[PDB]
Protein backbone atom coordinates (compact mmCIF):
# COMPACT_ATOMS: atom_id res chain seq x y z
CA UNK A 1 0.00 0.00 0.00
CA UNK A 2 0.87 3.69 0.05
CA UNK A 3 -0.01 4.92 3.39
CA UNK A 4 3.49 4.80 5.28
CA UNK A 5 4.43 6.58 1.91
CA UNK A 6 2.26 9.26 2.44
CA UNK A 7 3.23 9.56 6.25
CA UNK A 8 6.40 9.70 5.43
CA UNK A 9 5.99 12.31 2.96
CA UNK A 10 3.84 14.27 4.95
CA UNK A 11 4.77 18.21 5.24
CA UNK A 12 8.44 16.96 3.55
CA UNK A 13 10.84 19.44 1.53
CA UNK A 14 11.86 17.73 -2.10
CA UNK A 15 15.10 18.66 -3.78
CA UNK A 16 15.98 17.42 -7.62
CA UNK A 17 19.36 15.75 -7.54
CA UNK A 18 20.86 15.58 -10.49
CA UNK A 19 23.78 13.15 -11.48
CA UNK A 20 26.39 13.42 -13.79
CA UNK A 21 26.79 9.33 -14.34
CA UNK A 22 24.71 6.21 -13.73
CA UNK A 23 27.75 4.67 -11.43
CA UNK A 24 27.35 7.50 -8.54
CA UNK A 25 23.63 6.57 -8.40
CA UNK A 26 24.38 3.11 -8.42
CA UNK A 27 27.01 3.30 -5.41
CA UNK A 28 24.38 5.55 -3.44
CA UNK A 29 22.05 2.73 -3.66
CA UNK A 30 24.34 0.19 -2.37
CA UNK A 31 26.05 2.88 0.30
CA UNK A 32 22.82 4.37 1.36
CA UNK A 33 25.11 8.17 1.21
CA UNK A 34 24.90 11.21 -1.01
CA UNK A 35 27.56 13.82 -1.62
CA UNK A 36 26.82 17.21 -3.64
CA UNK A 37 28.74 19.75 -4.43
CA UNK A 38 29.23 23.03 -1.76
CA UNK A 39 26.31 25.08 -2.50
CA UNK A 40 23.41 22.49 -2.68
CA UNK A 41 25.23 21.27 0.53
CA UNK A 42 24.65 24.05 2.74
CA UNK A 43 20.85 24.06 1.31
CA UNK A 44 20.58 20.18 2.06
CA UNK A 45 21.74 20.65 5.63
CA UNK A 46 19.71 23.99 6.86
CA UNK A 47 16.54 21.77 5.06
CA UNK A 48 17.64 18.70 7.19
CA UNK A 49 17.25 20.60 10.27
CA UNK A 50 14.09 22.94 9.28
CA UNK A 51 11.48 19.44 8.08
CA UNK A 52 10.14 15.98 9.32
CA UNK A 53 11.57 14.29 6.34
CA UNK A 54 14.05 15.79 3.52
CA UNK A 55 13.75 13.69 0.02
CA UNK A 56 16.20 13.76 -2.82
CA UNK A 57 14.87 12.80 -6.18
CA UNK A 58 17.33 11.39 -8.48
CA UNK A 59 18.10 11.81 -12.37
CA UNK A 60 20.73 10.25 -14.19
CA UNK A 61 21.57 13.27 -16.84
CA UNK A 62 20.34 12.52 -20.38
CA UNK A 63 18.26 8.91 -19.26
CA UNK A 64 15.20 10.69 -19.48
CA UNK A 65 14.02 9.17 -16.11
CA UNK A 66 14.47 9.38 -12.42
CA UNK A 67 16.25 6.34 -10.52
CA UNK A 68 14.31 6.53 -7.33
CA UNK A 69 14.38 8.79 -4.15
CA UNK A 70 15.59 9.09 -0.44
CA UNK A 71 15.80 10.19 2.47
CA UNK A 72 18.09 12.20 4.80
CA UNK A 73 19.09 10.52 7.77
CA UNK A 74 21.75 13.01 8.53
CA UNK A 75 23.59 16.18 8.08
CA UNK A 76 27.15 15.98 6.18
CA UNK A 77 29.68 14.87 7.52
CA UNK A 78 33.23 14.47 6.86
CA UNK A 79 36.21 11.81 7.50
CA UNK A 80 34.63 8.37 6.47
CA UNK A 81 36.12 6.33 3.69
CA UNK A 82 36.33 8.51 0.68
CA UNK A 83 33.84 7.23 -1.20
CA UNK A 84 34.94 6.48 -5.07
CA UNK A 85 32.37 8.19 -6.99
CA UNK A 86 32.81 8.46 -10.56
CA UNK A 87 33.89 12.22 -11.07
CA UNK A 88 33.03 14.01 -14.21
CA UNK A 89 35.10 16.05 -15.56
CA UNK A 90 36.25 19.69 -13.80
CA UNK A 91 34.42 17.99 -10.59
CA UNK A 92 37.45 17.32 -8.13
CA UNK A 93 36.89 14.83 -4.90
CA UNK A 94 37.07 17.63 -2.67
CA UNK A 95 34.01 19.21 -4.05
CA UNK A 96 32.03 16.38 -3.02
CA UNK A 97 33.69 15.96 0.22
CA UNK A 98 30.93 15.76 3.15
CA UNK A 99 28.69 13.09 2.96
CA UNK A 100 25.17 12.33 3.63
CA UNK A 101 23.52 9.73 5.08
CA UNK A 102 20.28 8.61 3.39
CA UNK A 103 17.39 5.98 3.57
CA UNK A 104 16.16 4.84 0.30
CA UNK A 105 11.93 5.12 -0.13
CA UNK A 106 12.37 3.79 -3.86
CA UNK A 107 14.79 2.52 -5.93
CA UNK A 108 12.77 2.01 -9.09
CA UNK A 109 12.92 4.36 -12.25
CA UNK A 110 10.26 6.37 -13.01
CA UNK A 111 10.83 7.97 -17.17
CA UNK A 112 9.90 11.42 -17.71
CA UNK A 113 7.10 10.77 -19.41
CA UNK A 114 4.89 9.88 -16.64
CA UNK A 115 5.73 13.18 -15.04
CA UNK A 116 5.13 15.50 -17.60
CA UNK A 117 1.91 16.86 -16.21
CA UNK A 118 3.72 18.19 -12.45
CA UNK A 119 5.00 21.70 -13.05
CA UNK A 120 6.88 23.04 -9.87
CA UNK A 121 6.34 26.70 -8.78
CA UNK A 122 9.90 27.00 -7.62
CA UNK A 123 11.24 26.87 -11.30
CA UNK A 124 8.92 29.09 -12.56
CA UNK A 125 6.18 26.21 -13.48
CA UNK A 126 8.19 23.96 -15.83
CA UNK A 127 8.04 20.46 -15.80
CA UNK A 128 9.76 19.40 -12.46
CA UNK A 129 11.76 16.81 -14.10
CA UNK A 130 13.47 20.60 -15.51
CA UNK A 131 16.10 21.63 -12.62
CA UNK A 132 19.69 22.03 -11.69
CA UNK A 133 20.95 19.71 -9.37
CA UNK A 134 19.79 21.00 -5.83
CA UNK A 135 17.00 22.66 -6.89
CA UNK A 136 13.69 22.31 -4.19
CA UNK A 137 10.17 20.74 -5.44
CA UNK A 138 7.48 22.50 -3.91
CA UNK A 139 5.61 20.01 -1.50
CA UNK A 140 2.62 19.36 -3.72
CA UNK A 141 4.40 19.03 -7.21
CA UNK A 142 7.07 16.97 -4.65
CA UNK A 143 4.53 14.84 -3.31
CA UNK A 144 2.72 13.84 -6.37
CA UNK A 145 6.04 13.19 -8.23
CA UNK A 146 6.80 10.41 -5.46
CA UNK A 147 3.63 8.97 -5.56
CA UNK A 148 3.87 8.34 -9.21
CA UNK A 149 7.11 6.02 -8.66
CA UNK A 150 6.19 1.89 -8.98
CA UNK A 151 6.05 1.03 -5.45
CA UNK A 152 9.33 -1.14 -4.11
CA UNK A 153 7.99 -3.49 -2.32
CA UNK A 154 11.65 -4.39 -1.25
CA UNK A 155 11.89 -1.39 1.46
CA UNK A 156 9.75 -1.61 4.54
CA UNK A 157 9.26 2.35 5.53
CA UNK A 158 9.02 0.98 9.25
CA UNK A 159 12.16 2.29 9.98
CA UNK A 160 12.69 5.31 8.06
CA UNK A 161 8.95 6.31 10.06
CA UNK A 162 11.39 5.55 13.73
CA UNK A 163 14.18 7.93 12.49
CA UNK A 164 11.61 11.05 11.93
C1 LIG B 1 28.17 12.03 -5.96
N1 LIG B 1 27.58 13.29 -6.38
C2 LIG B 1 27.56 13.64 -7.78
N2 LIG B 1 28.05 12.73 -8.75
C3 LIG B 1 28.04 13.08 -10.14
CL1 LIG B 1 28.65 11.95 -11.37
N3 LIG B 1 27.52 14.36 -10.58
C4 LIG B 1 27.00 15.32 -9.56
C5 LIG B 1 27.01 15.01 -8.24
N4 LIG B 1 26.48 16.05 -7.58
C6 LIG B 1 26.16 17.00 -8.48
N5 LIG B 1 26.48 16.54 -9.71
C7 LIG B 1 26.32 17.21 -10.98
C8 LIG B 1 24.93 17.55 -11.53
C9 LIG B 1 24.79 18.24 -12.88
C10 LIG B 1 26.03 18.60 -13.69
C11 LIG B 1 27.42 18.25 -13.15
C12 LIG B 1 27.56 17.56 -11.80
Amino acid sequence: GTSKLKYVLQDARFFLIKSNNHENVSLAKAKGVWSTLPVNEKKLNLAFRSARSVILIFSVRESGKFQGFARLSSESHHGGSPIHWVLPAGMSAKMLGGVFKIDWICRRELPFTKSAHLTNPWNEHKPVKIGRDGQEIELECGTQLCLLFPPDESIDLYQVIHKM
